[PDB]
């Protein structure tokens, strides 16, 4: 449900970044990604729906989103200094982390 | 500090930022806000005292402080580059989020 | 990695930062510290091995690594601006936090 919609939002803004030209477009898209990742962090993903809220699996899930958030931050920092090409290359690796998380927990 | 005291710290420093003259005052206030938001993640609002510490409700509460922390980060990054007016405008957005969290959990 | 090996990594990279000659070296060390701290967030330290993963003590432990992560970020923000000496001074606060965490949780 809502976790899946957050995953899709992350992918949409990744495509937005991959087809961007100036630094402010990349920044806007990464900011939307950060918001979607934070919204997903509080969800219970489909694979873990049968586990206790107190399970170590859910803590690992949430810390994985913290890792994604610091990767988003690095891309955003590159974009905020006008390094558009480097920001887009960092976002290419974000595609991996985002969709690996998607595929791990769906 | 308990949750209400940490929220008071957030609001006191939002006022300091609103009335600030230079970048050093804004940076000091935002650093205090960051410390308060992190400390608040260890607290429990009175209406959630009967919930499990990792219940979805308490996860939502802690991740709401993560959302605040990333908005604080944006404002502090602006203040660190001497962008005082942009940092104050971002702190005005911070007040909205702080108020919404206050209303949600008090 | 387990908690102790992550603490080893944090201490090793604090030494690297202290002796570092340029911004690339400081950025690399701080990035490794960030990774070790995020990994340690999924661990259980020796003092809390008799506590539940979702106990209040373990939530407080994870928030302590969030605090460290934001201090790492401050030093990394300085290094990203080429302010090597200021970043090393900031890493003095990391040493205090890391040492206190070692003493509290070993
Ligand atoms: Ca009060
Ligand atoms: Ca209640
Ligand atoms: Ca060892
Ligand atoms: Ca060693
Ligand atoms: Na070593
Ligand atoms: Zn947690
Ligand atoms: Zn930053």
């Amino acid at each position: 449900a809502d976790w899946e919609d957050n995953m899709e939002t992350l992918n949409d803004n990744l495509k937005v970044i991959e087809k961007a030209d100036n630094a402010a477009q990349v920044k806007d898209a990464l900011t939307k990604m950060r918001a979607a990742a934070l919204d997903a962090k509080k969800a219970t993903p489909p694979k873990l729906e049968d586990k206790s809220p107190a399970s170590p699996e859910m803590i690992d899930f949430r810390v994985g989103f913290d890792i994604l958030l610091w990767q988003i931050h690095d891309a955003l920092c590159l974009a905020n200094e006008g390094k558009v090409k480097e920001a887009q290359a960092a976002a290419e690796q974000l595609k991996t982390t985002v969709n690996a998380h998607w595929q791990k927990y769906r």
